[PDB]
């Protein structure tokens, strides 16, 4: 009794996540003392920083950084790196509060801003001189070896998760965070994606390139969920459009192949790859991308899990009984 589909079963097709060292590599900065973190991040963004687009975000989301970085600006040396301890550490305390507040590009904003102050030494630039412990020096090593849209994913997922949430159930961010950014490139030529002909995974597709939200929400299921790459689901219309508004805007998707499988049922179970750009690095980062879609028997999206990829054989389809 395979079908339908419920959250768990959806969120296991394919073998479920892609495998990745992301996972780990996580896990190990995770358990390293704060000043290693702040110095390894210190490093692992002088590879990154050169292809970052410049001034990327939108006046609204721009003026929430700079009204925390001015509070940050106006403060000792020594109180400055301690504010960048606290926020990096979720440490209670006001302003790693206020940045535990920020949608996740408020929060890389912030940062990005921050770096450029420390570069005009109207920062303190503790993070350039913290001395790294081994396991530290070892850990860069590991990440240099990922590819450029696994690094940047690294380098995003510990920014995001910065900061101190005091409340189990945070009310929705401002609706000001929403649409921070205005494309630079044509939006992507309508898609040949060898292997999938469903109307659904192309219409999604063709909507997000556009940023035609309300087109992309509609395709879901009621109780349908977006699953971001090692995020929990987000469920429901409203919560997926929201997010979308927040996170998903002025991507460029270029899926080029998939394969689907078709259950007894009609619903219907698809895998497509291929590479997509941010709005935070442009063309200089292609991120090797898969979608895995659950579809219900009328077509709609019950499921999509985006798994992060690390080389091009994962661009091929999965090969059963394993799905290796
Ligand atoms: C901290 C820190 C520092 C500064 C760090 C800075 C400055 C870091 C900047 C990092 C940035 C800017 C990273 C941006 C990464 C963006 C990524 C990786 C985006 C990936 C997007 C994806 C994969 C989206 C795919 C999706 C698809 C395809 C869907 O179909 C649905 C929606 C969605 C899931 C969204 C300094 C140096 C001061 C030292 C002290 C500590």
């Amino acid at each position: 009794p395979h079908m339908p589909f419920t959250l768990a079963s959806a969120q296991a097709i394919f073998a479920g996540v892609a495998p990745s060292r992301i996972p780990a590599i996580l896990a190990e900065f995770n358990r390293l003392s704060i000043e290693d973190r702040l110095g390894l991040l210190w490093f692992a963004y002088t590879e990154t920083g050169r292809s970052i687009t410049r001034a990327a975000l939108g006046a609204a989301s721009m003026s929430l950084v700079e009204n925390l970085l001015n509070e940050i600006k106006q403060k000792s040396r020594a109180e400055q790196t301690q504010v960048m301890i606290d926020i990096a550490s979720r440490a209670d305390t006001p302003i790693s509060r206020s940045y535990g507040y920020f949608s996740a590009n408020t929060k890389l904003g912030f940062w990005y801003q921050l770096a450029e102050w420390m570069a005009q030494g109207l920062v303190a630039p503790a993070p350039k001189d913290y001395q790294l412990s081994s396991a530290a020096n070892d850990l860069f090593n590991t990440i240099k070896k990922l590819d450029g849209g696994q690094q940047i994913q690294v380098l995003r997922d510990i920014v995001v998760n910065m900061g101190f949430d005091a409340s189990v159930a945070p009310a929705p961010a401002p609706k000001a965070e929403e649409f921070q950014f205005e494309r630079t490139e044509p939006v992507v030529s309508g898609l040949k994606v060898d292997g999938i002909n469903d109307p659904t995974p192309l219409a999604y597709f063709e909507a997000m390139n556009r940023d035609d939200f309300e087109t992309a929400v509609n395709l879901f299921a009621e109780d349908g969920a977006l699953q971001p790459p090692f995020q929990k689901p987000i469920v429901g219309r409203e919560a997926i459009l929201k997010y979308m508004r927040e996170e998903a805007q002025g991507l460029n998707m270029r899926p080029a192949q998939g394969i689907a499988e078709v259950l007894p049922d009609g619903s219907k179970q698809l895998r497509v790859t291929g590479k997509v750009q941010t709005p935070w690095f442009g063309v200089n980062v292609a991120m090797n991308l898969a979608w895995r879609f659950a579809l219900n028997p009328d077509g709609k999206i019950f499921f999509v899990a985006i798994d992060m990829l690390g080389s091009p054989e994962e661009l091929l389809n999965l090969r059963p009984p394993s799905y290796r």
